[PDB]
């Protein structure tokens, strides 16, 4: 039985390495091309699975080479692919990425088959969603399909973890009221609230705006500075810090955090928010210490034992 | 079946994202469509020649990867010999990552990859097939030493060399000119090679003369919708070959259609005048611009007017 169900996106990463980023109208040469696996939903599902969750990825890829390769990627990470759909009507979602030697990038995402994940698909997955502990979704599929997944989860008493990423300024109000845990970064919080979010203090003002729209719990991540959390029960912002590490490549850190949080909500529901967030902050900070996105996500066996205690730890 | 046209050159996977806006540094943007196509100037030329009825052989190197296996299949499906289509685990298949906005402005990143690892040992295996061909076609998308050796081998056997200096670089090895029986480029490439501005047929005549004096036998500069300009050692006065106006749907790949058509006529219609070959090639490339995509747009003999054959 899958405890963590992720309803969301898979994207093939098409990466070119160059010495400089091209501007409009330019043709340049790069020195290396490679393919990787991305998409916020799959990234989150991968981190959760690597921590030991029984996960299932509800998603749609193309009936194409990239799609077949993505299903294999899921299987290699011990993710259930019982609800990984294919479609002849769109290509697998893509992220075309150009990266320079200092790690600055240009990215073009084409959602593709992710947008064809539909009501009929969720109805077929209705039984798996209904039986989960946590349903995770983002905004890299059709927003109406994420709303439907949240609705289905709420109707079954399944905890909803909503990551409004990438953010849209005027989200349907039901996104907030159907969210048990609403988790975003500073740039997303800016789009959602119309406030500056650079610091912890700014994040607590933004978080309260989001809380009043009907979320149970709001979490705004702060990069290397950890995160801020509020809840209906505890509306005063808490700043949960992260011990400083030497970052190698911060790509994918957000999704690591969210996947770790899903793991804790499902497997350690007893734990306070503060405890879950310290742990999740730590795991994401491990990911930044290695190259790449999914490749950087740590496994349970390579992490400290204290991350897996049933009870609160100092 | 003895190949009359041998192409020693590139195969590239075209990875195309269509957007409404081109990204600036640090930005993620969302586009509306992605597609994969088979490209590379060498393969594009080979495909157009094959669709006109040429017996062709593609000498190239792709990766031991999904894109490379798919490319070999693409060549076989277009009736091209893949006897000397190699695969290597040491680089990925060449890629062109192309981002195009709705006004047709683009950002392109080329990673030549496995193309660059086609080496002289790989060529030497094709010596017999090269020796028996009528035309050898090369571009500037693989490693220069390899293309130079291909041209050299062709010359040693009396095989006509058709060289396309594309993409152009300012200070090309002089042997590219002296090994070229027919040297064919566009206006932008001629500007890079000669340092001259080319914004008219007359200007292209001046640029073509520079290329001629560097040691080419025949020089052709294509002028987009305005046809082409040709001159030769035997007839150094530029001739402008115009083309009838058509409504372009997508001009991508038109140059390679032209070069592939010219290879076909050099190989199979050697007694036509150069002017006649160029009229026909201009026409075929103008058909290609009337359909979307690169290789998908290249016409077959059966769909073309009988008078071309
Ligand atoms: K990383
Ligand atoms: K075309």
């Amino acid at each position: 039985v899958a405890a963590v169900v992720v309803v969301g996106s898979c994207m093939t990463d098409l990466v070119s390495l160059t010495s400089r980023l091209p501007k409009t109208g330019e043709t340049i040469h790069g020195h290396k091309f490679f393919i990787g696996f991305g998409g916020k939903g799959a990234n989150q599902c991968v981190q959760a699975a690597r921590l030991g969750a029984m996960t299932s990825m509800v998603c749609k890829v193309g009936k194409d080479s990239f799609g077949n390769d993505y299903i294999e990627n899921l299987k290699q990470n011990d993710i259930s692919t019982e609800f990984t759909y294919q479609t002849k009507d769109a290509a697998t979602g893509t992220a075309s990425i150009i990266v320079n030697n200092e790690g600055q990038n240009i990215i073009v995402i084409v959602a593709g088959a992710n947008l064809l994940l539909n009501t009929e698909d969720l109805r077929a997955a209705a039984n798996v969603i209904s039986r989960a502990k946590v349903m995770v979704c983002q905004l890299e599929i059709t927003p109406a399909t994420s709303l439907e997944a949240l609705t289905m989860a709420r109707r079954s008493g399944v905890k909803t973890l909503f990551n409004p990423a990438p953010a849209i300024a005027d989200l349907d109000p039901q996104f907030y009221t159907l969210s048990d845990v609403f988790c975003c970064n500073e740039s997303e919080a800016e789009i959602l609230t119309g406030l500056t979010v650079g610091s912890a203090a700014d994040a607590g003002e933004a978080a309260l705006v989001l809380l009043k729209r009907g979320c149970q719990v709001v979490i705004i991540t702060l990069g290397a500075e950890g995160c801020v959390v509020l809840s209906q029960t505890e509306p005063e912002p808490k700043h949960i810090p992260t011990e400083k590490v030497k970052a190698v490549d911060t790509t994918g850190a957000g999704d690591s955090f969210v996947g770790a949080l899903a793991f804790y909500l499902a497997y350690y529901p007893n734990l306070s928010l503060e405890d879950m967030l310290n742990r999740s902050n730590f795991i994401a900070a491990v990911s930044v210490q290695a190259a790449g996105t999914q490749s950087s996500y740590p496994y349970k066996k390579d992490l400290p034992l204290t991350l897996f205690l049933e009870h609160h730890h100092h």
